[PDB]
Parts: C-alpha cells; structure tokens; sequence
C-alpha cells in the first residue's frame, strides 16, 4: 500500500513501468497481481509477433543491399526494447535491492532541516524527468507517424516495414495493422524509455543526496568551533556519523546501481554502436532535404539521444562525487576540531576517486563516454564520405 | 567611474570590448548607453548583411565541389564572430558576476606585501596579452588584405568573396564595397578575438592569483615555527584563513568562469572542427608555393591559433593548480606547528585534483587538447592524401 | 613432500603444468627428476617437430594469398605455446620466487578466523578457475577436430595442415599423424593454458587475499573505539601491524607476478596484435555460414578469450585494490582511536593508487585493454570491409 | 680543474660533447677554449656544408617520387643532430644551471652511509648508460658504411647521396669524400646521441638518487619508535629535514631538466614523427629481403631508437617516482612518532602525482608515448598497405 522509502519517491516511474509491461510483481496489491501478470505476458507476446515479422522482411527483403541496412537499424532500434523488456525479470532481485536500499535512511534530530529541503527536491526532477522524456518519446511516437503518412513509394503504408499473411497494399483493413503497430511503437518506445529513467532517477537521487551532503558540510563544521565540552565532541561525533554513514549509503546505492542496471548499460550500448556504424552508411545517402533525411537523421537524433540521456546523468553524478571534495574545502575547517579536521582529510580522500556508473566495468557512464561515441561516428562517416 | 576590482584591472580589454561592439552596458557612465546601445545593433546589422551576403555567394556558387568548400570554410571563419556576438548578450549576468566576483578581495595585513607584488604583475601581463593578441589580429587584418591585391582570376576584386545587389567586377565605385569589407574583417577578427582575450585574461588573473598563493606558503609557515604563545596561533589561523579564503576565492572564480565562458567554448571548439576537416581538404590540392597555400595555411595558422590561445592558458591554468602542491610542500612544514602541518595535508590533498576548464563539461582545456586536435588533422590529412 | 604454503595451494594447477611439459622441476621427488626431465625435453622436441613442418607447409604455399594468410594464423596461433614453453625455463628462478612468496605469511592471533575464511575460499576459486579454462581447452580440442572430419577439399584429411615426408593424402597410415596432431593439439593448448592460469591464479589469490584483508577493517576498528588502556594500543598496534604487514606481502606479491609472467604477457599479447590483423582478413571473405567461418570464429573467439583470460583477473585486481579505500572507510573510523584513524588516512592514500599488472610495462591488463583490443579488431575490421 | 658535484659525476659525458662539438664552454681550463671554440665553429661549417649539399640533391632529384622520399628521410634524419648541435648554444644558460644544481647537497651525518651507496652506483650507470649508446652509434656508423659497399646502381659509390661539385662517379679521388662523410656520419650520430644521454643520464641521476631516497625511510622511521626523548625529536626532525630536502631537491632538478631539455625534446619528437610517417610509406615497397630492407629498417630500428631511448628512462622516473609511495607504506610507520605518522601522510600525497618529463608541456615522456608512436607507425603502415 504505501511504500516505505525510495519506492514512494519513484511512484510516478513505477507506474508507467507496470502500465507499460515491465515484468515488476512487486510494489502494489497481491490482488491485483494475477490479472496484471497475463497482461504483461501477452504484451512480449505481441512485442515478439511483430519483431518476430520484421525478420522475415528483413530475410526476404536480403538482395538490395540499403534494403538490407534499412531494415537491420529498425531491426536494431527495436532490439533495445526487447532486451529491457527481458533484462528485468532476468536481473530482477538486484532491482528490488536498489528500491528496497532506501528504506532505512540514516537520520540527525536538528539538521534534518536540509534533508527534507533536498528529499523533495529529488522528488520534483525525478517527476520533472519522466515528464521530459517519456513526453519526449510520445513527441518521437508521432515523429514516426506523421512521416509515414507523408511519403509512398509500390509499397504498403506502414508504420514499419513487415511483412504480414495478409495484405497490406490492397487490403484496406491494413488499419488494424496500422493501430497495431501504433501500439507496437508506443509500447517499445516506451518500455525501453521507462527502464533508462529508472536507472536514470537513481543517480538523479543519489546527485541531489550528494547535494544534501554538500550543504551539510558548513552548518557541521561550525559545530566543532569554538575549549569543547564534552556534550559539543558528543554531538559533533554524532554530527560525523550521520554524514559518513549517510555518505556510505549513498555509495552503497550507487555502486547497486552500477550492480543492477550495470550489464544492461552495455547491451544498450553495444547495441547502438552496431547501429551508429549503419546509419552513417545511410546519413552517406542523403542527396537533400527529404522525407529520407527525417528518418537517417530521425533516428541518429534519437539513439545518440538514449547515449546522451545516460551521459548526462552519468556525467552528473561524476561532477557531483568530485564536488564533496571542493566542499568540503568551503567550510570552515581551518577553525574546527581536530576530530573535524581529520574528517575532512579522510573525505577529500574519498571524493577525489569520483563515483561512476561502471557499464558493465568496461566503460564508466561519463559525458567524454558521449563525446567519444558521437566522435566515433562522425570520424566513421567522413571517412566512409572520402570512400565513396 | 571607478572600479571596484578586477574590472579596474581589465580597463583596457573591456573598453575595446565595448568599442568593438560587444553588447556590454555596465562599466561606464549612464548618460553615454543610449548612444552606445544604438551603435551596437547597427553593427550587427552590419555583420549580418555582410555575412548574409556570403550565403547567396555560397548557395548560388553551389556547383562547384571546391568554391564550395572554400566559400564554406570562410562562412564558417567569420561563423565565431557571429556566435560570440550573440553569445554575450545572451549568457550575460554570469559574465558580470564574473567581473564583478573580485570587489572585496581577502587580504591579510602585514602580508599582503605579497598581494600587490602580484596584482600588479597580473595587470601587466594581463595588458601584454591584449596587446599581443589584438595586435596579431591587425596583423592578421592586413594579412588577408595583402593577399586580396596580389592575384586575380573574370572576378571581382574583393576582400571577401560575396555577391552584391551592385557590380564590382565592372563598377569601380566598389571601393566602398572593400572599406566595408576591411571594416568587416576587421571588426569580426576584434570582436571574437576580444572575447577570448577576456576569457584568457581571466585565467592569467587566476594564475598570477596562485603564484601569488605559492609565495605564501613559505612565509605562512615560518610562523608556525619555533612551544607557541597563543598571539602566535592567533596569528596563524589568520595567516591560514587568509590563505584558504584566497584559495577558496580563486576557485570561485574558475568555476565561474568555466560557468561563464564554458558553453561559447564549446561552440567555439565545435566550429574549428568542422572548419579543420575543410582545410585538410584544402591542403590536399596545393601544388606549390602560391597565393593559394598561403589561404589553407592563412586560414590554418589562425583557425589553430584561436585553439592555442585557450590550450596555453587553459594549460597554465592546469599547470599553476597542480604546483601549488609542489610548493605547499617547499615551504618547511617539517618544523611547523601541528595546526599548520595539518593545513598542509588538506591542501595537498585538493591541489591534486586541478582546476581546469571544462568546455560545456565534454572536455577541458589542456594543451593536450590542442595536441589531439592537431593530431586529429595531421591524421585525417594524411588519410585524405592517400585518399587522393 | 608437503609444500609450505602458496604451493600447496595451486597442487591441482602445478601437476598438470608438469604434466604437460613445462620444465617445473622443483615440487616433487628428486628420485622422479629425472625420468620427468627427459619427458620435458622429448615433448617440446615433438612441439618443434609438428611446429617446424607447418613452415615447409606454409613457405612452399607461398603462392597462394589466402593460404598464406590462413597457414600464417595457424602458425601464429601454435605461436604461443613454444614461446611460454621456453619462458619458463629462461625467466625461472622468479617463478619459483614467486611460488615461495608464501610460505612465511603474517597472522594475528584471534583474528585469523577469517584468514582461512579466505585462505579456503581462494584454494575453491583457484581449483575452479583450473577446471573451467582447462576443461574449456579439453572442449577447443574437441572443437577442432570435429571441424576436421567435416570438411574435405584434393586435400589431405588433417588436423592441421602440414607438410610431410611421407603421404597422408594417399598414405592411409595417416592415422598415426592424426593421434600425433590430436597430441599437438592437446599439449599445445594446454601447455599454454596451464602457465597462463599459473598466472591467473596468482591474481585470484591476491585479489581474495584482498578480499580477506576488506573484512579485516571493521573488527579492526571496532577494537580502537572506547580512554584506553595500554593493552588495548598494545594490541591495536598489533592488530595495525597484522594488518600492513599483510598489506605490504600482497604488495610483494603483485610487484613480483607482474615482474615474474610480465615479459611473457607482452609476448602473448604481441601475438595475438599479429594475429588478429590478419583474423579480420579472414573476417572479410566469410560469404556464410560455413566450415569456413566456424574457422575465423574458432580463432577469434579463442584469441579473443586468452586476451579475455588476463583481462578478467586482471581487471578484478584493480576493481579490487580499489575498493580496499571505500571498504576503509565503511569501518567506523569516526570513532576509532588517533592512532587509527591516522592508519585509515594513509591507507586510502595507497589504495588509491591500485596494484596493476604491468605487461612489460608497457600496459596494465585492465579489462579496458581488452575494451581496447577488441575496438582495434573491430575498427581494422570495418575500414577492411569498405576496402574490399 | 676539479669539479664541485654533478658535472664530476658525468665527466666521461662532458668530454665526448665538448670533443664531438657541442658549444659547451664552460667546464676545463679558460687556456683551452680559443683553440676549442674554433674547432666548434668550424664542424657545424662541416656540418653545414654536407647537410646542404643534400638539399641540392634533394631539389634536383624531385622529380622522382620515391627518391624524394629517399632523400627527404635522410635529410630529416640528420636533422636531429643540427638542431640538437644548435639547442645547446641557444638554451645554454639552463644546462649549465641543471649542471650546477648539484654542487651543493643535502647531507644528514651517520646516515650518509646509503648516499655515497647510491652516489657511485648512478656514476657506474651513468658511465654504462655512455658505453652502452655511443657503442651502438659506433656499431651504427659502422652499420651504414657495411651496407654503402654491398650495393650499387649508375650511381656514385657513396656513403650518403648527394651532389658534389666535383665528381665521385667519375673521380677515383672520391675516397676524400667518403672519408668526409664517414667524419660527418660519424660526427652526427655522435653529437645528437651525446646530447641525449646528457638528458638520459641526468634521468638516470634522479632515478638512483630517488632509490637511495626508497630505502633511507626504513631507517629513518626506526628512529622515531620508541616516550621520547628531545634529542630523538631533534634527531627525527633532523631526519626529515634532510629526507624532504634532499626531495625538494631532486623535484628542482627534474623540473629543471624538463626546463633545459624539454624543447628540444619536442624538436626531437616532432622530426621523428615526420620521419616515420615517409619510414612507413618506404616500408610498403620492400618486396624482400634485400639491400633496401637494411635501409628502411636500417632507420626505423634506429629512429624508434631514440624515441625508445627517452622513453625508458623517461618512464623509469615515473616508475620511481610513484614508488616512493609504495616505499613510504613499507616502513614500520604504523609504530613510528607522531610527527613521524605525519610524515608520510605527505610524502604519499606528493610521491602520488610522479615526475614527469613534460616534452615542451605537450606530452609527458612515458613508455605509453613510445607504444603510442609505435602503433601510431603500425596503424598508418597497415591503413597504408591495404591502400596500396
């Protein structure tokens, strides 16, 4: 019923996760399970039926060689919603591990005064996020319909290029497929999009818990100034061990959540290279503004968007565990205790090895991981330009 | 009137600034804006004619592959100009927070003997880099003069080659279309290499503002010698706290003015290499010493001089952070008292980590950067030779 | 007879690594030396043999481009077992320096009931490792002479293809070069896999002897918390001293396995560079699925994975030695003795430069190396295919 | 006469520099330098004749694609030892400042036991370093006149091609010439290696003056165990007063010597990487093993040799540097003093961001520079080929 921590700040984000088909069986009632359970099954269903089509486009349609590559990015751009939609019920426990960390937070009766000020403020911008990108998505939902009602080639008007048992080009009831894969396409670009924002609210979280922990750093500091009673070493001591216990945790969230969605991150990027190294074979073969340029670059505006949307928060993260460090420099150390200022030489020792977001330990999320891959591409391009 | 800071030390970098035209309303009298503001805008109407006029030089002479890629190289040049003009405007109140981030220095009383040693050796340096820079590009001024007047082709004789609603290849009265165009070229090559002085001025005010910070630290220590009286740890907690506050102050301007300046930086550097991967182009088709290589090298020697001019002081920026380390430890704290030995080992500790400029976050400003980007040329140039 | 510590360890991993050839001459009975060394010398007299018959192989088919590309991987491949055949021997003494590292550890009275929490722990992990990799070789022994009798060409039906003075092509007697080649193939594949898991194991043992002196740091801290008597410093300082002293022999450890198998990990992974430079050759002229791919796969998925072999192990080390400094914080230090939080602030200064295995000191093996090696194959691999 | 430090140290280095020609004035009698500055002046009008007889080979022979190339190698690689002959007289007053930095050091009285210890174990590799590298220039002067008599074409039988005013084709009196080029190739491949080493051994210095400064921390904090008396605290504080400032001073020489060199070691690394780039275009045509491969391999064994040169001893100060860390953990700190514990708290702070040799601020000189110019030959040799 009511969600005991870190659960209740993601409820906007966990909605849209069950709503959309995400196997997640856990943050509502046993009495509503059952009945949910078969709608999630039926929705992959209905996922691997209509990706499960594009093969056998994809197959026949295997002597034009764009053809081929046309149809291998749409294969790719929805292998990623296949892939998440499965990395969840696979990698599941993790998840819950992650959702679940939260739910006993370290507390400090009077300066809690600033973790309420930074909990809501979490709770706005990981609300005020999924506003942007899964209104992003719709917005990218009706990007991909309004083109195909713009241009015909003869070829069946659809929203994506499959093959079906029945006809599409001359049987008029192509509106059943036609709803059928506005469904398709809402749903599967949505169901990768609600994963991202989970694991892109996580970090989120822990920046702005970080922010909290910034701030903590002049208001502690002042405590241990002045010749100290007893009962101010007793509370700057217990002023410590929320900090660095909150400051454990934070770690402990963020290294689960390199843990849990730490594998996945590589796949959706593993994936996306496969694809960036075909659309610059089709950004090659745009000879003007047309209905074709809206899809090469329809798509490379779209899947360097899902790098960039782990890249920021990536990079944000990275700028934020960097920064306790310069915060704590601005305090005013240099008149606290010395058990304040041996606190402060342990933990710029610890904020100066920043927390990354490990993809699967081969590359850590940051913003040069983005200026890398769109660096990657367009070196690939104007070389693939200068052999054509 | 006066100037309560580091706008004081900038005076003559802020005049030519507003006298070149950059919309900067703030540092002088109130009862000389409104004609100022006028002259402001007409000479943006003024770029934006002549840069306009470039367009339908480039689009009408679209037919050609290289007097493509030559008119697109110098649409691209005189681009910086353009953004850094709107940039100003646009990301204005950090650019005075900025200038205006100095008005109440810390100073220390007996030792800010010191402080003055090193103002004013700013202020030097910081007038000698305007009139090295700004020098140059009256140079440079001239040297796209010169080259204008030693080669014809039937064309017009112009400075910068672009249509008009008039003749000048047959109407002599195009004299005026050239001292239109040296005041073009001379007002674009000042107004983005005026803004870059005053970013690269900032951080030679900083860098100077640490050198000042290194020589402290010898004298800081040799009164925590000797056992202390209590007007001698008086006295070097406020030698510390003039340090740390200097330091903390130092670093409240360079992350102002990676805050400021960052994003133009990035556009700046974003610009260059859509530029640099023409000019390799360009200096493919040199068959000897011409009035044609010296327009690839003329445009070459300068597009990497503007990425010089931030990767030295960008570097210095770097260089400088990282020494005070070095000379936090040349100083003899190996007799100093335990508060000033426990000062040492926090700042070596945040000496370590560098300030740099990040531009717009994807990379910093290190002469690392100009040695990949001149890397980067080298590489697809004799990639493209061999492709040709 | 009984071994004195790390050797007594790897038992499983030193008898097969004398079993199959390498000249280990030191961890039995010196009444079995001597019919064991004359084993060593008849077995690497047999891997000249096969190996010097595939030159006269590949220089008389020096005509063909693609038989000299196929028959020079082959060759490369086998390259790697003659080459740690005899790195052993030369670069001897430090192997046995390394074995004997051991066999005087450190040990604290009451708190070594997690030493052999560990101790164990690591002796499971390093029988694993042993029985998946060589068993894992056992399957590639299998994987290429299933190949074998699945293919014909007219050729001589062989294993590997090599010349010989007699015929195999005509001579049904053949079978005797095949249960020779079957032999090559098993001792080559293992007597390289035997002294490469030598190493990886070595790093395992470290890494869980980190992992060991992790779970240390909270006992350890809670014995300085309280105001204490002497027998406590007494005894925190022998519990400090347990604890560097441990530290310091990993340290010794590290430093040695990457001084002792360094040189030879530069040699491997001069190899393989070779290797799959011409890997991607043979990547480019696979028209489908075929013998012929299961081929250019069959290498590099085990090229690859020797690579992929260092790069795990490696990469834990540092994934490890790493998190040595987050798992010093996460003890409660904040209330710990002087004398222990000084131990905490110079210890997460030292692990904050991770233990790296130098390959010859020109790279660490990270799993970045492995990041990196298999974006150069993948990058030769695309710009081969656009010139083809 | 006798000479008050370092420069009595590199004695054999001095009197090869000053006796191959480089302007070096300043360390014998003031009744030697008239006769020897003239014989200075007139082997760079030696030098200088010869290198410009190239250039008319060069600009006579450009109408051959691969003799330009041919010619271009030789003549950019001995450009090494002109500038290199001419860096020493320009940056002067800095060499004879690194020479001079050593004549005062830093002695401690019953603990110079390990400076002598280490003093003379850097004269021994200082003078082996010599031996070692003047040896293989004389094998390679000898390793470039082997390779003149075992070919010909009709062309002049010469050491190095070039254009004479009178004949050696025709003029049996030609064995003048080739005695003046056996001088002039003798004379080059001296004066730039003498000039190297004199970089390389003051490396070397450092490096051993380092090691002596490893193993002084076992002692010293042996010192400082015990409740001490105040002449242990005189005699600790004694110890790190010598400890520190022998390391303050190493840091000044090696700052230095990155001062004095580090220009010309970018003129260095940039004429290699000129040269390279036409090594791996003469690398493609070599269709056996020939006179011709002993010439493309005949520089780019040696060319990378010099790059290898910098490089190792370049890294074995980053290696040594960064191993006083590890060297202040492996002393029994854990019992030492406070002011002890103190200690190393900042020698790991600043034996944690090693000595580098910055090649003029661009690229520090590392082993990972010489595995970043050898695959950067590698990746342009093999993109050259598949485009050939």
């Amino acid at each position: 019923f009511k969600h005991q921590g870190l659960v209740a700040d993601l409820l906007p984000n966990i909605r849209v996760m069950q709503g959309v088909g995400h196997f997640m069986f856990n943050y509502y009632s046993e009495g509503k399970k059952f009945p949910h359970r078969i709608y999630c099954i039926v929705t992959l269903l209905l996922l691997l039926l209509q990706y499960g089509m594009m093969a056998v486009n994809l197959m026949m349609e295997s002597d034009d060689v764009d053809d081929l590559t046309a149809n291998t990015i749409t294969m790719l751009f929805f292998l990623h919603p296949i892939v998440k939609m499965i990395y969840f019920p696979v990698r599941s426990k993790i998840f819950y591990k992650t959702l679940a960390i939260w739910n006993n937070p370290n507390s400090h009766p009077l300066f809690a005064e600033s973790n309420a000020r930074f909990h809501a403020l979490a709770i706005t911008k990981m609300r005020r996020l999924l506003f942007c990108v899964a209104g992003a998505t719709i917005f990218s939902v009706i990007s991909w319909t309004g083109i195909t009602f713009i241009e015909d080639s003869p070829i069946p008007r659809l929203m994506i290029r499959t093959f079906y048992p029945f006809n599409a080009m001359s049987g008029a009831g192509h509106v059943f497929a036609l709803i059928y894969q506005f469904y398709y396409l809402v749903i599967s670009m949505a169901v990768s999009n609600s994963l991202d924002v989970l694991f892109c609210s996580w970090l989120l979280f822990a920046c702005e818990q970080l922010q909290h922990l910034k701030a903590i750093m002049k208001p502690l500091m002042e405590l241990s100034a002045t010749g100290l009673t007893k009962k101010q070493e007793m509370l700057v001591r217990s002023a410590i061990k929320y900090w660095v216990e909150r400051h454990k945790h934070v770690v402990r969230l963020v290294t689960a959540v390199g843990d849990a969605y730490g594998v996945a991150l590589l796949l959706h990027m593993l994936t996306t290279t496969i694809t960036l190294t075909l659309l610059a074979y089709q950004a090659t073969k745009v000879n003007g503004v047309n209905v074709y340029a809206a899809t090469v670059i329809g798509y490379l505006l779209y899947t360097l968007g899902q790098v960039f949307l782990f890249c920021i928060f990536g990079n944000r993260l990275i700028e934020e565990s960097s920064s306790v460090m310069e915060a704590a420099y601005s305090c005013h150390w240099y008149d606290g205790s010395e058990e304040a200022k041996t606190f402060v030489q342990i933990v710029c020792q610890q904020c100066q090895k920043a927390m990354s977001i490990s993809g699967a330990k081969f590359f850590t999320v940051s913003l040069d991981l983005f200026a890398s891959v769109l660096g990657a591409v367009v070196t690939y391009f104007m070389v693939l330009v200068q052999l054509k």
